[PDB]
């Protein structure tokens, strides 16, 4: 398990990550008391989640540079780079968390829902952004792809923070309307809230750390991964109802949400004027009682035998993808990360 | 007046700004709704302010540039890069209303309390920061000081993120407690929250643009402006209570906001123990009647005469500077901005 044993050296490597970026309050004693709270804010919400955005880096880091080129240093590089990606997330993560008053997060209470914090968390949530480019200078200010890493990780917030903007627009909180909850929405919204920095992100970074700056090899990653990242969130919208807790750790709140689903948008495709009224009247409520008539509807709909046999045709459409457009990187690079997200 | 007359030249070019931003819109029919809110964005929230940020940056650069290197083009990135400035000021500004509940900015209501945005706001703000560098690519991509830019602006926003950090633990929402409210933290949340990129931050952009990337030229830049940057707040926030509204456009709301003003800390350092009373139970007050009695204490331990003293002081100690860091730079850099703000 590349994952499973890699996840260790990169999670230990936090506690250098935190140091250096808390380190700069040595010159500059008058800002000691911002970095003490910075650093309290990159515990509580850097460390927590399952880390696959950076060690994807890490792994990809590994399948694309010549063994004999991955010195001390090189590999140093990488688990920060990797480890920026996940300040990215946590990034997003804060911000997301108070634009939908979320009351937990990764089963902890919400930063911003911390007594002290609130509105503040708006702040913190800018300096994760900050401390990126503080770790990209730091680490790879002299190399060449300094640059071309840059440009990636602010057109990854672009994309992202665009599709939050869809997101919400389609979405609004204290209103359901379920006519903008189209598959063409749906899968815009996924595009650029999730796919770009979920999945291209993490090997593009990796591609360029290996010197692969290619328009083209970085076009035809990027038609592999917004696929892969596709699957990845109609996979997870589908198991946050359809899901296992025991096995997935989380309890669906989708529906309750008012979330754009997979499961909702399917579920509007099939329903009829009857069956839509139902779910007009119970979409977005908290009542246990609505929610499960909720369920209810997308399993007569027979929406779970859909996702399966979705799940069948994509597999087949990845490995067709991965069969045509990953020459020249290794084809293990993106079957390394299928076989994690196909389940 | 270098100003009074370029502004027109530079608020002009804030259509094409927004064009151009709002293009990509092209390509991507998907994100069409996005791109419709950011430009709804950009107009509510960069339109309306003085510019003064923006237009140093031109200004400077006219000044640091021959006349003979002053292209169309090389003008026409200049007003973007003073664009960007104004852009950077907009992500502040409406992030900044969130965190202390404000009403309203510019006289009108605040972004994020109009109907239908609220908390949406944050995203609206990350998405002002990131139109930055996508200026800077469309326009900047291809010149040396490229990569200058993009440093400056990221260091600029970290360093502001850091000083509003120090501002929130200094002067917590719903907690007066004058004890924090000392002359070394407020000169260090100044520096650190104004400062550098409402005086640095413009000069040094049009520096590098000049091709005067120096580290020690900007350095001596840098000396100047953070003393400069100092005097402007100290002066705002004396103005704040003791300007007059007709000549400043503005009703001072520094006592009932509870923030760490200028005159605070020095009628903390001047105040008896009765004194100190009294601010300690009128300070973040709204009523008027215990903002006209912070008011009376100020003027019973004559702030605002030890103001007029600091102005005088300042104003020397600023020419000094000039005349001793300004070379290689012309003095009139420096020396246009000090009469702008010396009033
Ligand atoms: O970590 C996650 O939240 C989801 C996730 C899983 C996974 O659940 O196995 N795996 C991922 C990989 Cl390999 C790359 C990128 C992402 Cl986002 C993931
Ligand atoms: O989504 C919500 O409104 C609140 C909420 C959160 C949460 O915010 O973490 N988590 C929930 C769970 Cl696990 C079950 C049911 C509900 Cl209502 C919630
Ligand atoms: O525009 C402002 O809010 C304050 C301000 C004034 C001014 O008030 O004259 N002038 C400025 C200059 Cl020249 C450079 C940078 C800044 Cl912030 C300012
Ligand atoms: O600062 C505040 O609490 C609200 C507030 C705002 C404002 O938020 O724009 N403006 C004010 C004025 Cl002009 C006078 C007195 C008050 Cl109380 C306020």
């Amino acid at each position: 398990d590349v994952y499973a044993q890699e996840k260790q050296d990169f999670v230990q490597h936090f506690s250098q990550i935190v140091r250096v970026l808390t380190e700069d309050e040595m010159g500059h004693p008058e800002i000691g008391d911002a970095i003490a709270r910075l650093k309290e804010v990159l515990e509580y919400n850097a460390i927590g989640g399952k880390y696959n955005r950076g060690l994807t880096v890490v792994v990809a880091f590994r399948e694309l540079v010549e063994p004999r080129k991955q010195d001390a240093d090189s590999l140093q590089r990488a688990w920060t780079v990797g480890w920026c990606v996940e300040l990215l997330q946590a990034f997003f993560l804060v911000a997301d968390d108070i634009m939908d008053s979320s009351l937990t997060r990764r089963g902890q209470i919400c930063w911003y829902q911390k007594p002290g914090v609130g509105l503040d968390a708006i702040n913190d949530a800018n300096l994760l952004e900050a401390c990126i480019y503080r770790l990209l200078k730091l680490y790879c200010r002299e190399q060449p792809y300094y640059l071309n890493l840059i440009e990636l990780f602010l057109q990854s917030s672009y994309q992202t923070e665009i599709g939050q903007t869809l997101d919400l627009l389609t979405a609004p909180q204290g209103n359901v309307d379920l006519v903008r909850f189209t598959e063409k929405r749906y899968k815009s919204i996924v595009k650029y809230k999730t796919a770009f920095y979920s999945f291209y992100l993490p090997i593009a970074a990796a591609m360029y750390m290996a010197g692969i700056d290619g328009e083209k090899e970085h076009a035809n990653a990027k038609k592999i991964l917004l696929e892969m990242g596709e699957f990845f969130q109609i996979q997870d919208d589908y198991l946050d109802l359809f899901g296992d807790p025991s096995v997935t750790g989380k309890i669906g709140t989708d529906i309750q949400d008012n979330k754009c689903s997979w499961l909702v948008v399917q579920c509007l495709q099939r329903a009829t004027p009857e069956q839509y009224q139902i779910l007009k009247e119970n979409y977005g409520q908290k009542e246990a009682e609505k929610v499960a008539r909720v369920k209810a509807l997308y399993e007569e709909l027979d929406l779970p035998a859909v996702f399966l046999q979705y799940e069948e045709d994509s597999y087949s459409h990845i490995m067709a993808l991965i069969e045509q457009y990953a020459a020249p990187l290794p084809p293990a690079v993106f079957l390394g990360l299928a076989r994690k997200i196909y389940k």
